[PDB]
């Protein structure tokens, strides 16, 4: 029919947002507004209160300020998923060690498993990561969820992806990821794919990714030209290289990039949506770098302005908000829907 779910396109979602209601505060509505880098001391930037009226995104979503522990919300993006055609739910983790965060994951894994959506784990860099948490982390997340029929799986394996993967030493990655590594996962019962996060130069890049064994790399940053690696007209090539060295490359697309509201010195990275015409853009440059998999930057990271979930106009007392503007709230989802098409014609 063209409808169905693709299980090579991953779209990052984050579950970090809280109401009042059900978990005790607006969280991640209300943040912390970033000092400027570059501008000397004694910034008092203050923060974003998580009001109705003034929340942590330069665009307002559709759902409101919404738990990602409400039930009800969690079926609504299942839902979104489904018209997205994203069959991977690449789920941010913290390692909040907190009897919250286990119940929002299970939580997503059931609402997920209703829709057939899949769900693998981004790996964010959590306090004193190091490879031997990893690997634990690894072990804990496996055994605890491998059974449930929504955990992702590619051919058998479970799939990971590691952001700031360069914040660990190529010769750590080798003890956890070669097959003669120290604490090697490879032909045990944790073997996964990992996923790291291709950044800078291939000078500087490649033999980070050779050296350290991982199966693959994304580039994550939805604004072109942040890095080497999220510069579109470097995909054909990154490919090539991938290929030849048997490594998955996974390029991240998004549809804009603006974080203004939480770092309101960080303007040149805005990347202006156009109506679509930049989302547009970005996937057809990954479509035609000939790639297995791509994934999505993102669901609902509202702070930076890169979601695809809904959003809807709104001028409130505090602030005046970014819209989908000549398209409709659903419009980046069912955009997504297009082109993951013709991802699959392609692949
Ligand atoms: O956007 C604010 C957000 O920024 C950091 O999180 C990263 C942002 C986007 O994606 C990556 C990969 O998923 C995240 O690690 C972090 O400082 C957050 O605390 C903050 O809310």
């Amino acid at each position: 029919l063209g409808t169905e779910l693709d299980y090579d396109t991953f779209c990052f979602y984050y579950d970090w947002y809280g109401s009042e209601a059900i978990d005790g505060q607006y969280r991640h509505w209300a943040h912390a507004i970033a000092p400027d880098p570059n501008g000397g001391s004694g910034q008092n930037p203050g923060t974003i209160p998580g009001t109705q009226e003034s929340i942590a995104s330069n665009f307002y979503p559709q759902l409101g300020r919404y738990s990602s522990s409400d039930p009800n919300i969690l079926t609504k993006h299942m839902d979104m998923f489904v018209m997205a055609r994203t069959g991977v739910l690449a789920l941010t983790w913290w390692n909040e060690q907190d009897e919250t965060e286990a119940k929002r994951i299970g939580l997503i894994l059931d609402a997920a498993d209703k829709k057939k959506i899949k769900v693998c784990f981004h790996l964010e860099p959590y306090p004193s990561r190091n490879v031997q948490n990893l690997r634990e982390n690894i072990v804990k997340l496996i055994t605890r969820y491998g059974n449930h029929p929504a955990f992702y799986r590619k051919d058998g394996k479970p799939l990971f992806f590691i952001y700031d993967s360069y914040l660990i030493e190529p010769s750590e990655w080798e003890k956890l990821l070669s097959p003669g590594g120290s604490i090697t996962i490879r032909n045990t019962a944790y073997d996964a794919l990992m996923i790291g996060l291709w950044t800078s130069s291939p000078t500087v890049q490649r033999p980070f990714i050779l050296n350290a064994h991982f199966d693959g790399f994304y580039t994550y940053f939805a604004a072109t030209g942040f890095t080497y690696g999220s510069t579109p007209t470097n995909w054909v090539s990154m490919q090539k290289w991938a290929k030849e060295n048997g490594k998955i490359f996974i390029p991240s697309v998004g549809p804009g990039y603006i974080d203004t509201r939480i770092r309101p010195w960080n303007g040149s990275v805005i990347r202006t949506r156009t109506d679509g015409q930049y989302y547009d853009a970005m996937y057809r440059k990954a479509i035609e770098a000939g790639v297995s998999a791509i994934s999505i930057t993102s669901f609902n990271e509202w702070h930076e302005g890169s979601q695809i979930e809904p959003a809807v106009p709104y001028t409130s007392s505090e602030f005046t908000y970014l819209d989908y503007e000549n398209r409709e709230p659903d419009y980046y989802l069912t955009r997504t829907a297009y082109w993951v098409g013709k991802f699959r014609e392609s692949k």
